[PDB]
């Protein structure tokens, strides 16, 4: 089997990407934020406590004809931005872009914190990190991707973000018409239970590339590139202006800048994020003040990969036996 599914920007800034998923019987479309930085399916649902529902589309578990209560599994969780949400869990079938999972785990919200109802785009996350990462109790639970895996035509899925444009996830094969040149596969840890690699390297603009060993996650849930301060020093010591303000949270820079491109190494391979795409705008309305796309990492704990690397890309999640992630030019 396959799925496809098209994925797009919740706003103007790529903020985040939305997938719909069918789930139950007859079939409830929720907008989903896949998440290949953590590890659950989660859901607003009819047991959201009222206050923290904002305009979100809900799952009723009561109206679908194939959920059953998972007896006594909860579920809780808290993400690298200091959002959080928790509830009770359901399984159900659960389809991505025509590729079908029964018994899938979904898991209901009860309490979302505020980052999620602020948020109305946004019905839920699709975890798509190792299912060793889920947080389902006392029972763990399997992502969508290792629920599907053996019905696959090859244990793989795909991430091919869009800039300010819709893109799409692929599950079971690789389009060959959606990338140019190669696609280089590199080594991943699962010992964290990410998508953990380690980049060869990096450049600013038309600079020369520096060899250097960058160990970080592939996250599509993380909407910014997330690097060691020498890194990202070195990236906006080349815009003129540009600073890292405590108060605002991170490097911003004039918005009349032009920003370099950033080069990060796949192998032997490079990957050139063109500048526009580190632009996330004015840090408030009306400001002149830009707030960049490449972040410093440190004090996270880990450098993150996030959707203003992977949508200069065609990214392989492969699962095979032994997991391994690719990385293709488009």
């Amino acid at each position: 089997s396959t799925g496809s599914a098209t994925t797009t920007p919740i706003d103007s800034l790529d903020d985040a990407y939305i997938t719909p998923v069918q789930i139950g019987t007859p079939a409830q479309t929720l907008n989903l934020d896949f998440d290949t930085g953590s590890s659950d399916l989660w859901v607003f649902s009819s047991e959201t406590t009222a206050s923290e529902v904002d305009g979100q589309t809900i799952y009723t578990p009561s109206k679908s004809t194939t959920a059953k209560l998972l007896s006594g599994a909860t579920w809780s969780i808290s993400y690298g931005d200091g959002s959080s949400s928790s509830g009770d869990v359901y399984t159900d079938t659960v389809s991505v872009g025509g590729l079908t999972v029964t018994g899938q785990a979904v898991e209901s919200a009860k309490k979302v914190s505020s980052s999620f109802t602020e948020d109305s785009t946004i019905d839920g996350l699709l975890g798509l990190a190792f299912s060793t990462l889920n947080t389902v109790s006392p029972t763990q639970q399997k992502t969508f991707f290792d629920n599907a895996k053996a019905s696959l035509d090859s244990p793989v899925f795909t991430a091919d973000l869009g800039y300010h444009a819709p893109g799409t996830y692929n599950f079971g094969f690789i389009d060959t018409t959606a990338y140019t040149g190669s696609i280089t596969y590199t080594a991943v840890s699962t010992k964290q239970g990410f998508w953990e690699w380690t980049s060869t390297g990096y450049a600013v603009g038309s600079g020369t590339f520096k060899s250097t060993s960058i160990d970080g996650i592939a996250d599509t849930g993380t909407t910014l590139l997330y690097l060691p301060a020498t890194v990202v020093s070195a990236y906006w010591a080349q815009v003129s202006g540009a600073k890292s303000s405590s108060s605002v949270g991170g490097y911003v820079f004039p918005c009349s800048a032009t920003l370099p491109s950033f080069t990060f190494g796949v192998g032997s391979a490079r990957i050139v994020i063109p500048g526009d795409y580190i632009d996330f705008g004015p840090i408030s309305t009306g400001s002149s003040s830009c707030f960049g796309g490449i972040q410093s990492s440190a004090g996270i704990g880990i450098n993150i990969f996030g959707d203003v690397a992977l949508k200069a890309a065609f990214v392989v999640f492969n699962g095979a036996t032994t997991p391994t992630l690719g990385f293709a030019s488009k």
